[PDB]
């Protein structure tokens, strides 16, 4: 019963929501300037993106990325590929280095670049709910106003955070901080199209603790909250993924992202950034 979907950006580039496993999500880059396809987060459960690939769209099908080592998001790495490499190749697959991620030929660190075609696959550091969980930021040079793509895996979804497995609150600190300033260059013109693509359809149950939990009754983000939260229901409803919100959103939405503001840091009244990450948390 679960769909896929097309988020676009411009003329430049697509992402495809893959619904995988149970929960999951797996995407399916596409850049259209060269016909180069890479997908994200590949797990046992990965004939879904063939069977896109085979009703929807010669291609290139060059990139598997793994946000972490976790197996609903690794676990098809390996298969993909050989898949792929007797239909074609040579296919990189991308995995934070100190995730030691299966079947790993391009290990990456904060900063480093990869290219899927003519697009970039910019790297994250986000250790947290594993000790190598890193996030993608993918975006046409060429047409940066077209936006972003965010793949955060098991580290933010919609209006959440994952599990600090091999972490601590302090390891989301500072991953909501680095997600809250990706755009500062650009005065956060580019935040209302950076598109959020998560590893879980977990979007309900952290909307409604968002609801709970917004500080504010007297705000519109309470109202804006709650209208969001029926929007993704009724989504899930027939099918479709929740996902992607923006990061404009999600800066509205998210109270886990919201700790990297200090004024709702100082709103919430529950301590500092790192206190208030553990209420929210715990909680
Ligand atoms: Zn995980
Ligand atoms: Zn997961």
């Amino acid at each position: 019963m679960r769909n896929y979907c097309t988020k676009t950006f411009g003329s430049a580039f697509s992402v495809t929501v893959v619904p995988t496993l149970k929960d999951n999500f797996s995407y399916l880059i596409n850049d259209h300037t060269t016909h180069t396809l890479a997908a994200v987060d590949v797990n046992a459960d990965y004939k879904p993106i063939l069977t896109y690939i085979e009703e929807h769209l010669t291609y290139t099908f060059s990139t598997i990325l793994s946000t972490h080592k976790h197996w609903d998001h690794s676990g098809g790495n390996a298969k993909l590929k050989a898949e792929l490499e007797a239909m074609n190749v040579p296919v990189v697959v991308v995995g934070g280095a100190n995730d030691s991620i299966p079947a790993v030929t391009k290990p990456v660190r904060e900063g480093d670049r990869v290219q899927v075609g003519d697009l970039s696959v910019e790297v994250i550091d986000a250790p947290c709910h594993t000790r190598g969980h890193v996030l993608y930021k993918v975006q046409h040079p060429q047409h940066p106003n077209d936006g972003v793509a965010l793949f955060t895996g098991d580290t933010m979804f919609i209006a959440g955070i994952g599990a600090f497995f091999e972490g601590d609150e302090k390891d989301m600190c500072r991953a909501m901080e680095k997600v809250y300033h990706i755009h500062k260059g650009n005065d956060y013109a580019l935040d209302k199209v950076t598109f959020i693509f998560p590893g879980h359809e977990y979007t309900s149950g952290f909307m409604t603790f968002s609801e709970k939990t917004f500080p504010d009754r007297a705000s519109d983000d309470l109202a804006f909250i709650q209208a969001q939260r029926a929007k993704y229901a009724a989504a899930v409803k027939t099918g479709d993924p929740s996902v992607p919100s923006s990061l404009a959103e999600e800066k509205r939405q998210n109270l886990f992202l919201r700790v990297a503001d200090p004024a709702f840091v100082a709103k919430m009244n529950q301590g500092n950034a790192h206190a208030l990450m553990m209420y929210l948390y715990n909680a």
